[PDB]
């Protein structure tokens, strides 16, 4: 009799598990909304990351050795280096920062949440002063090397300042995931014990 | 088994009755204070 009572108490833990399945429905709805946002946002970043790998050594190496950089390349390269903690406006610092063979690695490492809001607003104002620039002269033929990296640079700013809309979303998601995963381990483990 | 389980749900109600016995202890303490006050006050009114 006592054993069956304990089994029912675990079936009561299972009822709590049905409540956790309602929590799972909430989690699925929130994750569906977040993944819809991610499908809207992240896929071009993935394409840019792939294109950065597609970038050939010759295209960048020939143009680094150029005596004078074209104005579009300067405009689109200064802001990219503003990401790389080497904030500067001189061509020789660009050349030195790009010379190292260790610069083929972090074309993908840079992450969207590391940017500061003031830098985001600065680059928004730079976009305003240079709206006809960027992807348009990428399409023209400014250079084959710039294209992937310029499109990478124009991104990561859309993610910024509306990932902060997703920050409370992902924090609530993390809370729900932790509670629900602990409760589902209880569900599997309580099911085993019952 | 279900009959026994209903009996033990009523035993959970008996645990609630033990909680109500704690409430009875509270009630007895408060009534003892009130009856002490009444013994102090009311008896001369009864005599009158």
């Amino acid at each position: 009799v006592k054993d069956q009572q304990e089994a029912e108490k675990k079936k009561v833990m299972s009822q709590e598990i049905q409540e956790q399945l309602h929590k799972q429905q909430e989690v699925i709805a929130d994750k569906q909304m977040s993944v819809k946002e991610d499908l809207d946002k992240v896929e071009p970043a993935v394409i840019e990351a792939q294109n950065a790998v597609k970038s050939i050594k010759k295209q960048h190496l020939v143009e680094v050795r150029s005596m004078a950089n074209p104005p579009a390349a300067v405009k689109l390269a200064l802001e990219s280096i503003c990401l790389l903690l080497g904030e500067s406006t001189t061509d020789w610092k660009q050349i030195r920062s790009i010379i190292m063979r260790e610069n083929f690695i972090p074309t993908i490492v840079n992450f969207s949440a590391e940017e500061i809001s003031d830098a985001i607003r600065e680059k928004m104002k730079k976009n305003y002063m240079s709206n006809p620039s960027y992807n348009y002269e990428i399409v023209n033929r400014a250079s084959l090397a710039c294209g992937p990296m310029v499109k990478w640079a124009i991104a990561q700013l859309n993610y910024a300042d509306m990932l902060k809309r997703v920050e409370p979303l992902r924090n609530e998601l993390q809370k729900l995931e932790d509670d629900a995963k602990d409760n589902q381990q209880k569900a599997n483990e309580v099911e085993q014990m019952i």
